[PDB]
């Protein structure tokens, strides 16, 4: 079993993916494992840069491939190096780029706690033993939050584990077990610009629609009605273009459909109050002076919902 | 005829691109046929990683190609191995993401029966036999349903079949035949969003159309019906900005012609009913009475339709 | 003069960029040629792979390159494979992707005849004959035709010719001559999505833009047009967001003009009937009964266009 | 100092991003210099192909590195050739696909002038000559006008001149000087589209937005103005979405500009009218006259914009 | 320690992406070392091309690896060269278009004040040592600055340092220190597209918003606030689409959320005002004559908040 440990340099995470559920990862990634003792030039370490340490490896130097488990296609390879001591040890030194998949939940979209996992692990050897992990995110967190679109909670998070794989060749006694890397990034989504450019004024058009119910006539009543119908569905447009597409409901678009729920159960008192009648036309005291009730009422389902 | 035994592992299953009929599918191929027995350093079994396995080839070493016939494009090739055992046997493994083709049909849109098929068949090897195929989806069919877009029913399914390709070269006799495997996977689309967020809104939309001729002035009921149209045109801006692009008419699609229809029978109807006339400007009272017609006369074209 | 024998399997047609005047073809192509015989291991034909193609060229073997002149950029190449036969003949047999150019006219767009070309030539070799051209487009074009997007009528169509450069090397007398296959594919638009997704609602509406000579008075009658033309804006928008971008305009296109035009014209007439005048209101009783000219009149032009 | 010849066979132009001043180009580069006489198989002259020309470089051959001056990134390389002649001439072929870059004004948009450019200067070679460049753009500029998006405006351009750098290494008398090869061609945009599309019922907007003075109430003069600004609005989005994206304002911008002051003005008079009175509510004769006045008060604005 | 100096020439800055942070650059990096005389063919030096570097390399030659440390993915390299002195000096030229990070502020929008940053390091070396950086933006800042989107305030800048990793292998005494070459330019965002295009017609939006008071009945007054609403929600959907994806709210965010405050304020007095009474009709005086408190009110938030 060879001791290798592994250490991890987060430069950046981009590019999320709601619909595919990913993200982009930047960085360096090293790894260290103790071999043979080699004679190097002078005594100084050797250094083999990229194209050479193909050359090396076709000598029968041995070059573990690490695999990322929840990585998306093939990472972008940047510059990599070899560092050859003459005591043995050899680290391997690289620059990627890379999607990476994890389950995300979205349902709370607005104000969102989702979590950055990288998962490593040896792609052919079941016996070579990931020593420690070290994961070095220094890009700083808070420096300016409400610039970087995500707030990154805490210095990430390791786990070291044995997976074992139940299906496999023919010889199964000693290993079906491979030791796997975890690092998992808690970071939680800035709802600035959802609240003021969103939340806000869909509140405010929601608050206004109740205003209808001032109006005199029944003509106005109805046909202001269906002026608030076309506004909640442009505003329905404005949103589903921005916002990121998604399988599931979110909190704004639950808001929208109170918005339609709301206009419509308007339209229905509307009508009822001009046919539920004295003679033919006469119209509820209280129920024009739904006003209050109204407002609060949706607010009641509104404190119960999140609730 | 030599015997090979495929194993397929499923990841992931995403990126459906509903014009181009394709799907993107992560997992890993494992491939073992049993050659030649061979000297390994120890009695261990050899381990040979990505670029030393192209080395081995040109030794003469022998390693069938096979292809996916529903490919789109060449698929991104990660990780890939070649253990080598004394006793022979030999066991190709490799990591891949790619595109993959099947018919699709979205006729029914918001609720969706789709299925995902892989097709692998050997290259150029009229003569070596695919053994058995077995697919490991192990990844979660039910977890969390309501996250996931699709849900998958069941354990994939598997077929070995042997495929003749009639036009060929000069010789025709003994081999125009492959050996094909064929993987599907059956899922379903989850209606939940479309339902709430597109469904539902579109009909609370059509019957509050329907209270237009609740309106009293002939010139309302115009008027307002004109606004009642610009706001079946914006939702159908909003569903159609969003929703997937098709060939052909969804469900939703069918429900917004109905709008479209409705609205300009009402306009008809409302015209119809001033210019019928006593002498020139008499209303008909059971027309002004279709208030009850119009919305279940809807609601039988809408029983018929699905049926 | 070499001669060499093409066969080309279309797997799919898509990816029609309407802008770049491009679509995508995802297929096999196979070239045959007879050399010098050969003596391979025992007497089967000899299966070169991907990477040992180059090896063997690399030792004297002559393997042609030939060109897509239409292709755009350079094509995805897949598995490769070279058959050599102890007789002499090779055979060639490629999988590819590519991206390929022609002449498109759009011009009648929701019903187009569009044709799909393939042009292949030898890059650097004069003499040397394609003897003759096979096309397999055996995947099915009458399968479920309102499924696929485009149906293809007939099978495929071939010719080969021979292209003289004009402007070459000092030598000119006896070699300006390459010998070019051109595959040719027609293939029809399906017109039902847009039929009933655009073209109706666009007719619906326009029909309801003739309905403002039937409201009372002047106010209404131009209040109301107003609303129409945001109506058609919108509309224009609708169509616009999801149709195929174009240097020129489409049947639709004109239609929404049309519509536009058709508004403006009812506003002039609006205006005019109220100040051309007995006193200064008097309102024209066969211009407010334009109710039945308007309609055919426009019609008229309808009839007149496609004709 | 090596003279070389250098023909340019233009394919195909296209893909125009306006935001970064970028043009795609696809064609053919043909470059011919006179070495030292070889003994090629038999007289004729020898073909070295893709893979191949590699090996002949490492063997000692001189190929020098021809860079696009303006390109960006790098190009697609196609098929590219080798001809050896025994005399001593030596002919590169070769495919290519690229990027370019160029100034390009769009401020007159709808009707545009630009020009396509292409730079090619050898890369570390400051004697060797660039002998004479013939352009075929042979593909033709005028078959069907109307069909491609340019118009392409007599043959080419050409210019071969002597570029200094003035930053150089240590040693700067006798070189500071390379060969470039200057390609340029004059191409016009198609008004058509955005005539009819765009500027055609942005106008019809534009007059119909003077017909607000001849309502007859004042509310109903302002209400409708509203509708109107709306009315720009949605078309500023409609054209907006589809036109290119530009740092600047077009013609077209303006127009919408002219279309918001236009209605703003129109508000303005509006209510100046009304509170410009007699008691306080007399309404201004000359004024509510400016029905008149307006169009061709705008008209005169216009007629002196372009001039 | 070797004394290099570096040299980069800046083409293009272009393709800036808000959310990612990120900006495109192509230019030129040249990198002169020197080495141990040689014996180039003559006395001249020598030129190696492309592909013949790595050859070079094989053989011994040296040539550190330089790494982008702020570039996202691998930067697209193009042509390449060295330069081989006799003395001994070794020059690197190359071509590149790279995709770079840095952190962006848009919070002024519309008034913009970024900086591009480029930060160059050796991958693999300690000491080796950075001479001095020379930046040739040259490519004309003011020319047309209307016509480029950023205009770049002076010539470049440099800073030549020496970065510290805390965190490295088992030997820290002596080298932690790699030096680090930082190149920066100041650019402002050309403001006149968003003024004229959408600062102006908001404004003028905004201002017709507050003529809602000089309306008589209060029916009038409300029915009308509706079509505002509207009207700003439409607005928002044309800004948003067109410009920049955001996590916060720009300039222009904040006037559309004073555009919605505005009017349901609007909304709130109107209400207020026929509510609060003297039976129940009474409409105040000062309140229905705020038509001139309420566009300075504004104005008042609008001269503290940029203060
Ligand atoms: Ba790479
Ligand atoms: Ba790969
Ligand atoms: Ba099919
Ligand atoms: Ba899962
Ligand atoms: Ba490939
Ligand atoms: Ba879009
Ligand atoms: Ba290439
Ligand atoms: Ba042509
Ligand atoms: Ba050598
Ligand atoms: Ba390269
Ligand atoms: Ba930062
Ligand atoms: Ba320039």
């Amino acid at each position: 079993p060879v001791d290798v440990s592994v250490s991890i340099f987060i430069n950046k995470i981009y590019g999320v993916n709601t619909l595919e559920q990913t993200y982009k990862v930047d960085g360096y990634i090293v790894a260290q494992w103790t071999g043979k003792p080699r004679k190097t030039p002078g005594d100084k370490p050797l250094i083999v840069e990229n194209t050479q340490i193909e050359r090396w490896i076709n000598n029968g130097l041995w070059v573990p491939a690490l695999e990322f488990i929840n990585v998306v296609g093939s990472p972008d390879t940047g510059n990599k190096r070899l560092m050859l001591f003459p005591d043995g040890r050899v680290i391997y030194n690289a620059r990627f780029l890379g999607s990476f998949s994890n389950d995300m939940d979205f349902r709370l979209f607005p104000f969102d706690r989702q979590q950055f996992v990288l998962e490593l692990e040896p792609f052919s050897y079941n016996n070579q033993q990931l020593r420690f992990s070290d994961i070095q995110v220094y890009t700083e967190n808070i420096d300016n939050e409400e610039i970087d679109e995500w707030w990154i909670r805490g210095k990430a998070s390791t786990h070291i584990s044995d997976i074992r794989y139940d299906h496999l060749s023919s010889v199964q006694p000693n290993q079906n077990e491979f030791s796997r890397i975890t690092v998992r990034i808690d970071a939680v989504r800035n709802p600035s610009y959802y609240l003021w450019s969103f939340i806000l004024p869909l509140g405010l058009i929601i608050a206004a629609s109740w205003s209808v119910f001032w109006l005199e006539s029944f003509s106005e009543r109805l046909q202001t009605s269906f002026t608030l119908m076309l506004t909640v569905v442009a505003y329905a447009f404005y949103t589903s273009n921005i916002l990121p597409r998604l399988p599931y409901t979110t909190v704004i678009d639950q808001m929208i459909i109170a918005g339609y729920g709301s206009i419509f159960a308007a339209i229905l008192l509307i009508i009822f109050a001009h046919h539920r009648q004295a003679n033919g036309v006469e119209d509820d005291l209280l129920i024009q002076r739904c006003r209050l009730a109204f407002p609060l009422g949706f607010l009641a389902i509104g404190c119960v919902l999140v609730i």
